[PDB]
Parts: C-alpha cells; sequence; structure tokens
RNA sequence: AACAUAAUUAAUUUCUAGACAUCCGUUUAUGAGAGGAGAUAAGUCGUGUAAGCAUACUGGAAAGUGUGCUUGGAAU
C-alpha cells in the first residue's frame, strides 16, 4: 500500500480515502505508526485531504 | 501522442512529442574582351550615267552593276 501512495504523490495523482484508510487499519507495530504518520501528513496534503 | 485518478464538500492529472535541417532555382551588380552611337572641329582625296524603293553580287567600302517596282524626273 505504500507503494501504491508514493506513486500517486510522484504523479501528483490523488489519493483514494480508502487507500489511508486500509493503511491505518493494517498497522501492526509501534514502527509502523511512525511511517502512518508520515502517510496521513501527506494525505492531509493532497487534494482529497476533505475526504479523511 | 491524447490515458487514467477520483467521487457522502469536490477536484486532480491529462490537454503530447516529433520536424523544418533548408532549398532547388531566381534576380541585381563588380566586367577581362569587342563594338555601336555622340560631343569637341580644323583636317583627308574625291565628288554630268534622272532619282528613289526592295533585293543580290562586287566594291577597303560615298559606290558600281543586274532584276522588278514607283514619279516624289524629263518627255510632241
Ligand atoms: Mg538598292
Amino acid at each position: 500500500l505504500a507503494s501504491l501512495m508514493d506513486k500517486a504523490y510522484e504523479r501528483k495523482l490523488p489519493v483514494s480515502s480508502l487507500s489511508i484508510s486500509r493503511f491505518v487499519d493494517n498497522i501492526a507495530s509501534r514502527e509502523d505508526l511512525d511511517s502512518a504518520e508520515y502517510y496521513l501528513y501527506k494525505f492531509r496534503h493532497s487534494p482529497n485531504c476533505w475526504y479523511l
């Protein structure tokens, strides 16, 4: 899932709310939270920030 | 070459990139060389076979001669 979101931001393409939702849902470790925090930041600064 | 992302406010991206690199041809002029027509004006030796037109030959090249035509000659 990380790869999909990274490609979208590289191409300046919108990311789905379901995509970020799946990431937070599948957090399995303390380290995973740190990565999810970065992607929540990226989602906020994206075209579909309102749809969180 | 022109897709796709997204979508419980709605928007984003796309909305291309190659290829003119340059002609064939075209006009103006520099102009070796060779004439033509003028300007300045004294030379040159010539100059009565009616004249002219067209044409041919011969004239160091005004002319002469042939052939037809014309009177813009003469002719009781
Ligand atoms: Mg003659």
